[PDB]
């Protein structure tokens, strides 16, 4: 059983708490017995969009269930039961939302593209260094003046551990744009989503005009004499 | 039956859809049978707390329960169904989300405090301008340097209709600060929770240098 | 009695205290009569704008009576009495101005539209911040170039208590106006009226040049290649 617990990126972006307990490595039969036993053993929901008959012969039993967020946030033990026709012993895989992980907020710093890249005028990459967040996954999204960009245009990195600070994680997210859009001043907002911020979501903004320092410090001294 | 629909500010502030049921004009009867129900009348979620004496000079209760998010987000109705001897029948005063309204995203414009206020130096008021949102609800908070302020620090006006667009609404949020906090240069962030936003919250920030020009720092240093 | 006291917005805009009454929730059914007391028993005058028979308060009538401006302040007790099969004798719905309130001078600011609104170029919102007052419905009226603007263009907030003040309250008044109208000068002025004001009116003006510095006129011009 290739059971996939719901990460934050699936839940926040969809707004839907969907859990999967997809069974694999067995030819597709009528032996679907996944029932989504709760902490009390109660059933939840049927599944509709089953898997395919792959060359690897994956079972067509996805175990999709629109489980309540107010049920999943308590983090109680969920055990998958697969009472196979040949094997009456269920394939017990326990899963729960881990609690006690130290809630540290991300420090989203949005870094504008380097001048060595803007000199080429062919492709510009804008990166948000979501950094310092300890509780595992983050969902990074890119919006442009309220319009979210396509997920084929930005790629976020996987959360790797922090170099110096122990127990933290960082995650990059680049946005390959063209320098005409960057040079016209189109505001790009990297927005992240993590369950450790005070409002669980923060945004950062970058423009061409963001990086410019005060280059002309005019000092109009008058009435000296 | 004055069962309160779960207002969006309450379900966003606590991250829990609380549907309450404050039966107004109650008697001195503590035997009120508040049996909650939906249109799918099974697995009903009862109340967990009992209210106390109210301005009606009698004894009343509340029907606060925890429901799921996507039932009300879909539009699943709920009924308190106050079964009492004073009512002739249990009143079916249902509460739900009647859909059929547009979803206009608010655009918040952080207005810095006026120069006439900053000269008086006793206070400063930063007014968030939440405007152009078609559901009426916004949940506005203020966060200073990443930490949210007290609810007594800010006041959010009730959303009133926009002049030009009748479907859209506007709202205000004033954060009253001391003037020396503003001339320190601390960033005050306005977070607005309204449902039509893509991430369901927008943050804009303000500081004393956000009205200053980015390029030229033209000073005017006097001399003798 | 559904009596509406004329608040100070009415007695300031119409310059006449109009003693709005109704027979709502009265047992009188048809051919009602209106009686008013100036605390000496002589206040009533039957006016026009009489509403008609609707299932709540059949054969209704207003009790509008033009008593002067000083009297409402001087505290004449005002009752709307109907002599019929409803209660003729009790007239304990007596309403006048409260005798002692903490009168606080509305120290008013004109906050110019934010630069994001002018960058959107659709509309510009000018907020008349009124803070520090007994809530006599400061009549925050907006005039552009002397002439009054329409009541539709400006929306005034209902007064709400100030957060860091015990007995002071705040209000807001947004004049939604076009971005091109704001850029071309066009001073929009704001009068806020209240009892606590020394002349019952203070006014403030705003323009594109209000926040601009006055001794230096620093411009920035690109000769872009
Ligand atoms: C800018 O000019 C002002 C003149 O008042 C001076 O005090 C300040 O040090 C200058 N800053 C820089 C970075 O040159
Ligand atoms: C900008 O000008 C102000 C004027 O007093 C000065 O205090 C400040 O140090 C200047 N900053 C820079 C970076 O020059
Ligand atoms: C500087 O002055 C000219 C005319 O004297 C005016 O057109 C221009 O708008 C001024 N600059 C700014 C930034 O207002």
């Amino acid at each position: 059983v290739f059971a996939i617990p719901p990460s934050f990126a699936s839940i926040f972006l969809t707004k839907s708490t969907k859990l999967t307990c997809l069974v694999t490595d067995l030819t597709t039969y009528d032996s679907v017995t996944i029932s989504w036993t709760r902490q009390n053993g109660e059933a939840v929901k049927t599944h509709t969009n089953i898997s395919e008959s792959h060359p690897n012969a994956t079972f067509s039993a996805v175990g999709e269930a629109s489980i309540c967020e107010d049920d999943w946030n308590s983090g109680e033990r969920f055990t998958c039961t697969v009472t196979h026709t040949d094997l009456p012993s269920p394939l017990k895989q326990t899963i729960s939302r881990p609690k006690g992980v130290a809630l540290h907020r991300p420090d989203v710093y949005l870094l504008p593209p380097a001048r060595e890249q803007l000199n080429l005028r062919e492709s510009a990459t804008i990166t948000c260094l979501v950094t310092g967040f300890s509780p595992a996954d983050v969902f990074v999204q890119w919006m442009q003046r309220g319009q979210p960009l396509s997920p084929e245009k930005y790629v976020t990195s996987a959360p790797m551990p922090e170099p110096q600070a122990p127990g933290r994680y960082f995650a990059h997210s680049i946005l390959t744009v063209s320098e005409e859009e960057w040079n016209t001043g189109e505001t790009y907002t990297c927005v992240v989503a993590h369950e450790a911020l005070p409002n669980r979501v923060t945004e950062r903004t970058v423009d061409k005009s963001t990086g410019k320092p005060t280059l002309y410090n005019v000092s109009l001294v008058m009435s000296d004499t």
